């Protein structure tokens, strides 16, 4: 049995992403399009909590201490709670449940919107009474809708700004990639379509090679060619400097963003 | 659904794209690998090597590559294409369908040549990215004057088995040239950077580079399965106040979007040039 | 609907903001001119001689004003409002309602002000803009902590005659400031800049400035109107080629996006100083 | 009656402006959601010409010939050509059309995409053989939906740059203004909302006041105030001359576009 | 003597309210002429006592010189139109931007040989008697037409005789250079309200400043530098101020407006001499 607390973006992406896996039935998970693929809904948490085994929190950092009053009273030892809350930690959650029974079983989870195709980036933290089975178990659930393993609790930073933040990159990219077309000539329609499907193999040759991004750009530009021309005024923009600045900018921002859930 | 299981396929040229096409086909199992020839005047690159590991049949005579095929891709550098042509004209017989995926080379440019030894070639213009390789490529194609309607079908059954595949109008093959055909490499060059940010915030460089390919296949999957707008994507997962809209802002700082605007264009109108020096010659 | 026919509005200031909220409640006919009394420490002043043609009462006297009104805007400068709060906290009564549009001036600054006269003072603190001269305004506003419910709603019916009005926490009121509060003023610059641009491309001054202004108004119609997103809207409307998506890529190149960014955080940013420094002293 | 040749982005904004104001029945205008409003429709172009007496044009520049050729035998005495076609010259397609009658009546229309809530921006030229109700007919037709006005055919370039990409401009500045605005802490739709109306009660002021826009932007700027500091951070990214180098380069393709026609 | 103008533009106001200031013309003997003249123009000038006319030939008749003050593509229009009522006695001054004398003689000399065209670039602050102006004398214009010109023009400003090929570099500098006044005013203007002066107030110290900047240089004998230097103590806010321009290339903008200006122009006068 799982649960959400938060009907956000990603909690929906979640359920989507576990229902289409099979690896739950959309009955028994309960949240506070959800009715339509079959998920109970509620807006007391406290319903939700009854109802779970493990529990995700999917709200905005300021908002999760409330969740956390609510329903410390109700966690029980057969809790795993998985926090998805951008920037709060392990040691604000443990902190809060720990007033009402000890050894709260507390898991960190950094997801992106992409689990809603299955298509994920998920690492995980596991906190100070988590069990060993129960980062397996988290393992094994975030697998089936993307890729997923464990980190230490002070990298998440670093993988938010990274894979956290990638998709809006992407976004950005992809929007950008289609004006371009646009502009030489293309329809959006199918300028969208290229460029979408062009960054999507680019990405999967990268995953299914061993090889380095920079050989793989190698291969694929011939000597004086379209390709090699269009890397140069790339360059010229300081574009790889761009995506640094933003990797960093947004790590910084959830260390902000962990310093206010730890004040 | 059109029979083809017993069809040969030819490459001239035995670089990256004749290998990653030959290693798309065969993996989709739309063609056995030994029903595909290439020629390569290099026969000691490691496309090559590769190539016959796979089963393809090498060969270093252009003719050989000619007389075995009924599909016939020309997959070498664009200056050497009317060379190519002089040399197998002679040789292109009714059956063939000419696949050309020289870039910049016109339909126009390669019927002329052909022109000259039998009438009535049948030519389509192909404008596809190393991802075949995956089954994820982008192509498109053009048909040519001879083309019957027949051909065109054919090869869009056969390039949709390693990707996404339609018909455009030759005049966009430019642009498309610009935006799929070097995307790849756009890409690439933003999966090192991406990475070079995940290491600098103390990640360790395999799960950067892990992650951040990941990022971007899920979100470029997410778009194909949405309706929506990139923009609109955009704006659902930035949530107020948070990492992820203050890092956009620093990529709109630098004109990050601009940039792949800008990328876009020079790869296209460098492709119009390489056409435009073919035929002042 | 809530009847206030009867109901005195008063304004302790009577400068720019002043003027558009009078000027935009009697052409919406929620007030009567003469329900309306402002006061001016420089009744010389431009704003003071239109307020009287209108029909409004204006004095000297801070207290007149108090006296006057049920409800009270306070329309001055930011660093006024403690001495303002001194003259007037103790002619406030139970029925009034003290609505602020100081710009950063918190709830909290204020009830602790008038607390010290009287206990339970009704404050509610706006964020609008002079656009509700024309009853186009962008208003938000947050209720205090002794705001009965039904000055809530009293306050979204009046900002409402003049433009958009919702509630919001008083948290967002700074961000609000930086975009629709400063939101005029980026688009009377960009309007001028766009005049600039008809008038070097040879359009006469007359009708650049209202060609400008009227695609501005139609577009902001025109999303107000849809569902869609800016970015469709932009996609919709930028055909393959074109003049507006060359257009488009010049802006991208000089970083537009990025400057109007940089803009909503700087006014937001400065709202939060200009509040801090209140608090300080 | 009136006929649209391409049912593109402009055909139905127009129809939609037109029966939205009440000037013309849904019934009396045919297209080569239009049948949701009740517009009769064709694939043949030769249907709306015989079904038409204004006739409106929106096609790709590069089209509009084959659309001339097509229908040039059936224009009569009693028709007015209207073309709305980017960078199509009158003289382009006068040239065409006296090929088969001489005398064709042609007027050059450039519109935009806000009619469609009845707030355009439109200027048209009259052609060699207009006749002066012809002019008269046309700017009562498009005053229905937003300002109109006469120009030379020379200036359509330069308002091409200004309110024909002008909607654009708006709609990529009220993306970033909400990227801001979220940035700063707001939920995405209420920032959409505040900045489009916060841009379009700028517009009406302007249009209703007789005073300059650097007098407006000068009364609503308070010394030492959040809105002067924003100024200032506009200005020194150039701001100003972004918007003149867009107005400069759409005008600037548009002439590129006049002389493909013009070939 | 009488002045004409054909054009009832913002310069040929400018020139007929200078000249009434200056008292050097009564305004009764000043005639202009315009196919769809302004209305606060014309309230302006019947009030200012300027006949007004929209026969450009009745202009022509009154007067004795005769101004062009139009946009520069109407000149040729206007050339024809009045050719054949251009007497001997006419001087025909030019303010018409980059429209060369070769252009307006190759015109007039079709009706009557010799016209005598002289080719004026002023600018508004003639409406305050302190425009600058220069001018170039056309083939047969006599010498003492060209001392008219000079004390006519001189009563609304600075007046001096150039080369006509100096005519677009004076555009670049005092042609548009109160163009370049009114923008640095509103900037600096924008600065002082940005660090907490009235607008009001903003506007008038810095109109005041530069006002009094450029008198001070006009009636030293030194290096503008030289003043910039008497007025920058060590260490204080002005060095301060003037490096922060410095970093922007300030100096770099204004070179690059007066020859974006004069090369404008330039164009405009190959459109002339097509």
């Amino acid at each position: 049995s799982v649960g959400f607390i938060g009907a956000g973006q990603l909690a929906f992406a979640l359920a989507k992403g576990f229902t289409a896996a099979g690896v739950l039935a959309a009955h028994k998970i309960m949240a506070s399009a959800l009715r339509k693929m079959g998920v109970k809904l509620t807006p007391h948490n406290k319903e939700t909590v009854q109802h779970s085994d493990v529990l995700f929190l999917a709200v905005k950092p300021h908002i999760i201490p409330f969740i956390l009053d609510e329903i410390g009273a109700d966690i029980e030892d057969r809790h795993i709670v998985v926090s998805c809350a951008a920037g709060v930690t392990i040691s604000s959650i443990e902190k809060k449940l720990s007033a009402f029974r000890p050894a709260p079983r507390v898991i960190r989870c950094m997801t992106n919107t992409p689990v809603v195709v299955r298509e994920g980036a998920t690492v995980y933290a596991t906190g100070t009474h988590a069990q060993v089975e129960d980062g397996r178990l988290m393992e094994q659930l975030l697998s089936s809708v993307g890729f997923c393993t464990e980190v230490e609790e002070d990298l998440i930073d670093a993988v938010t700004g990274l894979s956290g933040s990638g998709p809006a990159y992407a976004f950005t990219a992809l929007d950008a990639l289609a004006d371009g077309g646009v502009k030489m000539g293309l329809p959006r329609r199918l300028a969208v379509r290229l460029g979408a499907q062009a960054l999507l193999g680019a990405a999967k040759m990268l995953l299914h090679s061993e090889q380095h991004p920079g050989q793989l750009k190698d291969n694929v530009s011939s000597p004086g060619g379209a390709t090699i021309h269009a890397l140069h005024v790339l360059e010229s923009g300081g574009f790889r400097s761009l995506l640094i600045n933003a990797v960093e900018a947004s790590c910084i921002r959830t260390r902000e963003l962990q310093s206010m859930a730890d004040q």
